């Protein structure tokens, strides 16, 4: 018979055991005969006798192990077949394109009502069922999309926001309004990075809430630390936000004169990174040529099969429309896009012997004037403001008044970003909702050849969203079992508590040492990350640079960095910058200035000077997780199946690691054995107790129970009897539905099915 034995770029390979060794298995590979090769015993799997064959949900699987998981969703992926379950947890892997009709109207009315399984795998299924338990159990429910960047849970967390809205809301305007939301957030929180040419560069948590009637009421979008570093300075192979780009390349000529615009190239915030457009033949045609930068002209468009710089400009106006933003409203944000571009070009030279500090250069005059107009600031204010700083005033040199210059424009902007985010809200707000369900969609786990505080907050945040699944899914799963007294095989993982320990202990961990760091005289990176390896050596999550697998980062010094070995993999982290990263606040020249100016809008926007974002950012993570913990847990889990963004193109080995760190190897050893779908034997009862005849009525509720399932042809196998639940097998979740249907023509009419069965 034939096996699943190790192969280096497939993951796994199809062979049969040939000869047995002591330490391993000599395998031939199929196919090919005479040709061996050698794998350990733990490391060679069973496979399916049917290697052509698919299954729904990996459950159904006859051997229960990581080689035929991997197999099954392969298979499936090249007949393009992106989601499978294993139970009621989706898997679905990235198409890199659109597969014709599976997001269709069609479609998301063939999913409504539909249990689990009787239907094939689809992130609708999901939405579905969260919403059933929902209006079932009166319990707001949560939908947890995870993966790296690139996995795609922005399209997911979409998918399922578009599915609820068509589905049950209402058919009037709040319906497409917050599905109109995400272009609009993605305008402003999306950019282009080598993982992801739409990286969510902030996390959001979605919620859709509804009344007693089950129907949507409105809406509420949170959002997590968007990327402040990004919006002035970027690497040649990506982009600052989307908006920059959209604006540079589709605005109207009165608008580029308006705002004072020209190529990307001309922009200090831009030009540092990627001043080439996404377009296509067609769109490349409808964007100007005094928009287009040398590098845009000598190497040509970003090719995406989604994004569109100048399709999507008008694609973004049109959602503003939708969603009531005025043409007024429209050009405030424009106007305010603008001067923090205009900000960046403003540029410092040595005073010496004038002031003492530094002037501002003769050829930053334009760009202080029109930086002055659109963010509604008088010019020499300005002036003044970024060159001295008042501590009874002091002036700047050259490079802390670039830091300044910089520090303004990243508030200006995440000020901006939170108005939108805020005025989206606006437009399908409540008074009161009963219950509601929250889509989760953080920033996906990344890393690069050089990575700071942003991935070092990022990856924290991913680690928590983990831990929520082991919590959930693996530890309190089991815990029920146990309470419940069905004995099903205890599974121990790999649990990522440690790693988060090491970061949020308070007083004591990575983000309140740091904390100390910034409340210091003369605080130093280098000896932040001294006392972080000084408490106390050891510890698994925790190594020195040169202790690193890559070559890269061996040549980064002991106090220049760390290296976090996370849930999703290893990631070295350069502690440069660390200190002044983790401060959002802003000096008061700078916030007065801003403050106190002429335009209404600009005002409107802000409603030792310390603000610690780490622990600003543990806050904010902590509230989402109690938020979590109360509602009813989904897992969608995203699988990056490349490194090329190409479609058709599976990488074994690289799915295999995301399917072994998400811990759905894990998940189905314990679903097996485990019992998804569960409900109190008395409360069943009692809810059929009303219609049941008096024969019926004598007997115990366990002996109805039974009864009742040996009517609706189930088998021994398939349920099972706690202490107090009565528990169903996976691919049981369709006749579990019907059982548990609470409508009282259907629970009179089971009776009759029960009655005729005797
Ligand atoms: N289900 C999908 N169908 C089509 N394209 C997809 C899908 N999921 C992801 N993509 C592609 O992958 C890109 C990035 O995916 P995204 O949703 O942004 O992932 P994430 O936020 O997890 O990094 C999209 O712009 C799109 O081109
Ligand atoms: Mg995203």
């Amino acid at each position: 018979k034939p096996v699943w034995a190790p192969h280096p770029t497939d993951g796994f390979q199809v062979g049969n055991i040939v000869d047995i060794g002591p330490d391993s298995l000599t395998i031939e590979p199929l196919n090919q005969k005479g040709k061996t090769f050698l794998a350990l015993i733990n490391q060679v799997f069973p496979a399916e006798e049917d290697s052509k064959k698919d299954v729904e949900d990996n459950c159904s699987l006859m051997y229960l192990n990581e080689a035929t998981l991997l197999h099954n969703i392969k298979v499936r992926y090249s007949k393009d077949r992106i989601y499978t379950y294993v139970a009621n947890i989706l898997i679905a892997v990235n198409p890199y394109f659109d597969i014709p009709k599976i997001y269709s109207s069609e479609t998301i009315k063939s999913y409504q009502g539909k249990s689990l399984g009787t239907m094939p795998p689809h992130v609708f299924a999901i939405a579905d069922k969260a919403f059933r338990d929902m209006k079932v159990l009166k319990l707001s429910q949560s939908i947890i999309v995870s993966g790296e960047s690139g996995a795609g849970k922005t399209e997911n967390t979409k998918f399922v926001l578009r599915y609820l809205t068509e589905s049950y809301g209402t058919g009037q305007d709040i319906d497409d309004r917050i599905v109109e939301a995400n272009p609009l957030l993605e305008a402003f929180g999306n950019a282009k990075t080598v993982r992801n040419n739409n990286s969510s560069r902030f996390g959001k948590f979605v919620e859709i809430h509804f009344n007693e009637k089950s129907s949507v009421v409105g809406g509420f979008v949170s959002h997590y630390l968007l990327e402040k570093s990004r919006i002035c300075v970027q690497g040649k192979e990506e982009r600052n936000y989307h908006i920059f780009y959209r604006l540079c390349a589709g605005a109207s000529e009165d608008i580029r004169e308006r705002l004072h615009l020209s190529s990307p190239d001309n922009f200090r915030y831009l030009n540092r990174g990627c001043t080439r457009y996404f377009a296509n033949k067609e769109t490349d045609k409808q964007i100007l040529q005094n928009r287009k930068s040398p590098e845009y002209l000598k190497a040509g468009s970003l090719k995406d099969p989604l994004l569109d710089d100048h399709g999507d400009f008008i694609r973004m106006c049109t959602a503003m429309k939708k969603i009531g933003l005025d043409d007024e409203e429209k050009l405030d944000l424009f106007r305010v896009v603008a001067g923090v571009l205009h900000l960046g070009n403003i540029d410092f030279e040595e005073a010496g012997s004038t002031s003492g500090g530094c002037n501002l250069k003769n050829k930053s005059t334009q760009a202080l004037e029109y930086c002055a107009e659109l963010l509604g600031l008088d010019q020499d204010d300005l002036r003044v403001s970024l060159t001295t700083r008042v501590m009874i005033k002091v002036p700047l040199k050259v490079e802390q008044a670039n830091n300044a210059r910089d520090a303004l424009a990243k508030t200006v902007y995440s000020h901006l970003f939170d108005h939108v985010v805020n005025r989206v809200n606006q437009c399908f707000p409540f008074e009161t909702s009963s219950y509601f369900i929250g889509v989760l969609d953080i920033a996906g786990f990344e890393y690069f050849e050089h990575n700071s505080f942003e991935q070092f907050c990022i990856n924290y945040c991913n680690e928590k969203l983990q831990q929520f699944f082991n919590e959930r899914i693996l530890k309190e799963e089991q815990e029920l079992y146990q309470k419940e007294g069905l004995g099903v095989n205890e599974v121990h993982y790999v649990d990522n508590q440690d790693c988060i320990d090491l970061i949020e202990a308070r007083l004591v961990g990575i983000l309140d040492i740091l904390d100390e760091e910034n409340r210091l005289p003369q605080p130093s990176d280098q000896h932040f990350t001294s006392a972080v390896h000084q408490k106390h050596k050891d510890h698994f999550r925790l190594s020195i640079p040169r202790k690193s697998k890559l070559a890269i980062h061996r040549n980064i010094r002991d106090d220049e960095g760390f290296i976090i070995r996370h849930f999703a993999g290893a990631v070295c982290y350069e502690t440069t910058q660390f200190v002044e990263k983790n401060n959002d606040a802003l000096h008061m020249s700078l916030e007065s200035l801003i403050c106190e100016s002429r335009d209404k809008f600009i005002r409107e926007l802000f409603e030792l000077s310390f603000i610690s974002v780490g622990n600003k950012f543990k806050t904010q993570l902590n509230l989402l997780l109690d938020k979590l913990r109360s509602t009813g847990a989904s897992f969608i889990r995203c699988i990056k199946p490349n490194l090329k963004m190409t479609s058709h193109h599976f990488e074994g080995a690289q799915i295999l690691s995301q399917l072994q760190c998400s811990g759905m190897v894990s998940v189905l050893d314990l679903m097996q054995g485990g019992f998804p779908s569960r409900a109190s034997f008395h409360e069943l009862y009692n809810m059929y107790k009303k219609y049941m005849p008096d024969k019926l009525a004598r007997l115990d509720p366990r002996l109805f129970c039974k009864a009742l399932f040996k009517a609706l042809g189930l088998n021994e196998i398939d349920y099972k009897f706690g202490l107090t639940k009565v528990f169903f097998r996976p691919g049981k979740f369709a006749e579990f539905d019907q059982i548990m249907k609470s409508d009282p023509d259907h629970l009179a009419e089971l009776v009759k099915r029960v009655n005729h069965w005797l």
